[PDB]
């Protein structure tokens, strides 16, 4: 049913502002004895009620994650096969933080309104009031990838995104917890990807290393993996290469720039970059969010920079075998890969964490909002293929510069006196 | 009960059938059209066996169970025993130089009862038109081995874990429909049980089990496994990770290549790989049963050739894992804890059995190029007849059903099965160096 309006989840009065919570907490806080744990069994419910959606169905989570990239199909009405191809997806350009901003908010709503549909379907009516209240509260967890993991100093995957199977409330039965398979841990198609009915089929995907062209088998699985794609193996290992998490966190460990760090006065871990991005002050607009501007800024990095590094290390970014010293992070997988990377259920929660990220640096730097010479020129620009009731038109960046527009928040920007002292407590040095 | 072992029983149209390179075996069964009656076989059968409950001694649980934890009765031969440092123990024999022949007949077993498995699999699905066919298949199918010291190839540079082995579901035939086929749960993949395995019933629940890192004690916390892992138990992790920690094969491979020895190498001439480890074992010359067999035989080297034993030990733990707590920093790219580990429960990771083929493949190859070397030299002698409890045959001399004995499996061809490399004596030589050398 288009247009689709994307709104954020719609606005009760007796839920403010609903936070989005940092998923090892709320997954924790879930997992607790003093926890109804509905959150939980309302998220993994809903996201695999839309992980099995058929093709055609533009909110099966198959094409939601195709708006990104790959397989470069329409959206909404507005088409797609855009040339050399591509999605409709920002990278590279100051737009990066409000297209993905609007693209987030579209997943969350989506798992809401599947939330509530499950309630209505599976919850006892006397039942019912208490799991819409928590529908209502709930809102996208993000992926604090620079804040260290709690231990009862290391950055990590958060703990769901890592289980196989994840155990749920059955509606009504106060004992009865299911063990299911994890919506969140990746997503798989019932065929090897590239076979799906023409004009859905994912391709192999070119990349560069070490100055040889080499094509990445996403054809080839049915399965997203982290790291699981090695040249020289079976394909039949690439059908599913699996979630080889341990080695996403020693990447996220060991930061891996990409750039060039030549001249710089130190090498930053991911968790001080992510601090020094918040917290050096004088930076415009362009500066901040995009490569797109840069002889390029040394001990800082720009939100698109860190974000495309993270995606890198979540993913695996070496096909091919490297030299003795990286063989420790061998492999390649869907994060690492633009036209395929939202395939990846991370995907959302890590740009979740961008768009906080976002929301932090504006509140602490209100006066720099496409204000600059070169951003100013892509203000305007229609991120399509996102709909708004205004007329139904396009959004707008300027559209989603109050987040809470959309009707969420984060816990971080709603107590804004305290932003720098917590920015210091969780990434500072 | 008992169970009589008997290795696969002789049928005259298949002398001698070879256990083959599992990775070999693979890309016959699907590379060279689709010819997986064999690998329909080994997956329908090991997943029958993996369901059966645990009151069949013949379930996977309580075959595994035979090595280590839960430490209980099998066959009608009671547990209770204990080891060196005075906790439970299984039945298997580590540091010992009956450590290969107890092996060799458990491998048969396990062998024999998925044999079992595939006939009644065939009986139960397999058309009249086909029965011919796929009971030939079974008869000449044998455990597959893990060469864990050859390179792998490329459709070779790099020792890894099986293919196989590495693949969450694998694709089988439906007897009934030629040309369909079905993506099934690969059952070498991993074992795991319906709950975690520290609340199974009494007696059968799989308690944490103690280990050294860096001179202090750790308990492994095998109990909140519901799934075999490879290197996915890491301290002060949430629980609910250790229930499945994944099988994480990048990191055994990049153990497997980086070959960490535990033993102290001081003066030694060089560190070898391990499959230049492999070579030597096979081509020094001059060594006895005792030597070959064991790390009993010399206790200091625990404390410039490794024995089998001692291999065994390193590759074990570079397939499940080997460090649960945190090591220092320019270790971390090996942390992690798994089944393969820990002898208490390596026999639940469905590899164990593949790697133990290769360990008895190894044993027959050194049998093959040292005649007459075994278990008398002035150390192994006194070991020679121990019972390799709890495995039970029949004697044909004198009738009696009666314990295996390390003689009775110095031919291991009398188990009805072979290895392609000792088949030709004069060939022998020349294929360990091709491989290994």
């Amino acid at each position: 049913g288009s247009p689709y309006l994307i709104t954020g989840i719609p606005k009760d009065p007796k839920h403010p502002l609903p936070i989005r919570k940092d998923i090892d907490d709320w997954y924790l806080e879930q997992t607790s004895a003093g926890s109804n744990r509905i959150q939980l069994t309302l998220f993994v419910e809903a996201l695999t009620v839309i992980q099995n959606r058929p093709l055609n169905d533009q909110l099966s989570y198959f094409r939601l994650a195709g708006i990104h990239g790959a397989p470069w199909t329409e959206w909404d009405g507005v088409p797609g096969g855009q040339k050399n191809p591509t999605g409709f997806a920002v990278h590279n350009n100051y737009t990066f933080p409000t297209w993905h901003r609007v693209y987030v908010t579209l997943y969350e709503q989506v798992i809401y309104e599947a939330m509530l549909d499950f309630i209505k379907q599976n919850v006892p009516q006397n039942g019912k009031a208490d799991w819409e209240n928590e529908a209502k509260q709930w809102r996208l967890p993000y992926w604090d990838f620079a804040r260290f993991a709690r231990h009862g100093d290391e950055l990590r995957l958060p703990i769901l995104v890592t289980m196989p199977m994840v155990k749920v409330l059955v509606p009504g039965q106060p004992g009865k917890q299911l063990s299911k398979p994890n919506p969140l841990y990746r997503f798989q198609m019932q065929t090897l990807m590239g076979t799906l009915e023409r004009p859905y089929a994912i391709t192999s995907q070119k990349t560069e290393e070490h100055g040889w062209s080499f094509d990445l088998p996403f054809d080839k699985c049915q399965s997203t993996t982290k790291y699981g794609l090695l040249e020289n193996y079976n394909a039949d290992v690439w059908a599913d290469g699996g979630q080889n998490w341990l080695r996403a966190n020693l990447a996220l460990n060991e930061h891996p720039w990409y750039q060039n760090l030549d001249g710089w006065d130190s090498v930053p871990t991911l968790q001080d970059m992510t601090f020094r991005l918040l917290t050096t002050g004088g930076l415009n607009w362009g500066e901040f969010s995009s490569t797109r501007y840069d002889q390029a800024p040394k001990n800082w990095m720009n939100l698109e920079a860190i974000h495309n590094n993270v995606h890198n290390w979540v993913g695996g970014f070496m096909f091919s075998r490297p030299g003795r010293h990286d063989l420790k992070l061998w492999g390649a997988g869907h994060m690492s890969s633009v036209p395929v990377a939202a395939y990846d259920p991370i995907f959302w929660l890590h740009h979740c964490n961008i768009d906080r990220l976002t929301a932090i640096w504006q509140t602490v730097n209100s006066g720099s909002w496409f204000n600059d010479d070169k951003s100013k020129v892509s203000k305007d620009d229609d991120l399509r293929p996102f709909h708004r009731f205004c007329k139904v038109v396009f959004f707008r960046s300027d559209d989603v510069k109050d987040w809470r527009s959309l009707n969420y928040d984060y816990a971080i920007t709603k107590d804004a006196s305290r932003i720098r002292k917590e920015i210091s407590d969780l990434y500072g040095q």
